């Protein structure tokens, strides 16, 4: 399996590492790959995309990286099944609210509810774990 995200401070990419755990942990492989060195190609024959990005500037994914990535694939991937998680701080989750929606539009089917943890997983580490062993069982 294959987890995509963008971290500005570690916060989200140790979410990305927490749910690769929970998926070697349910016995199967996975990699994480940080935006900037994702292949669209190979990353599309995937089975599941498990997308990952914090709330940047007013609510919105990564400007510059994530979104444009979004956007790229955005034509190629309906009817595929999609996790998605990040971190936060001061919100309530509005960006990934969009997010979600957003995904949705493009014919995406979300497997899970968004896994969303306000700055670093601290007491959050089990169950950033436990929503890779929920995406294993997919
Ligand atoms: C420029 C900037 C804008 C931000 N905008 C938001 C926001 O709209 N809402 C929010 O909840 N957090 C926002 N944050 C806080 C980050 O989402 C938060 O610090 C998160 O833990 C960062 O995770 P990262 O290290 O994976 O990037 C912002 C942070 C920065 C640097």
């Amino acid at each position: 399996m294959k987890i995509v995200y963008w971290s500005g401070t570690g916060n989200t990419e140790k979410m990305a590492e927490l749910i690769a755990k929970g998926i070697i942990e349910s016995g199967k492989d996975v990699n994480t790959i940080n935006v900037s060195d994702v292949n669209i190609d190979e990353l599309l024959n995937e089975d599941i995309l498990i997308l990952g990005c914090s709330a940047m500037g007013d609510e919105v994914l990564e400007e510059s990286e994530f979104e444009p990535f979004i956007e790229e694939i955005s034509t190629k991937i309906s009817g595929k099944k999609v996790a998605l998680f990040g971190s936060y701080g001061w919100g309530d989750g509005k960006w990934m609210r969009d997010f979600e929606e957003r995904m949705n539009g493009y014919g995406c089917v979300v497997v899970e509810t968004p896994l969303i943890v306000q700055n670093e997983p601290d007491e959050a580490e089990q169950d950033c774990i436990e929503f890779g062993k929920k995406i294993a069982a997919i």
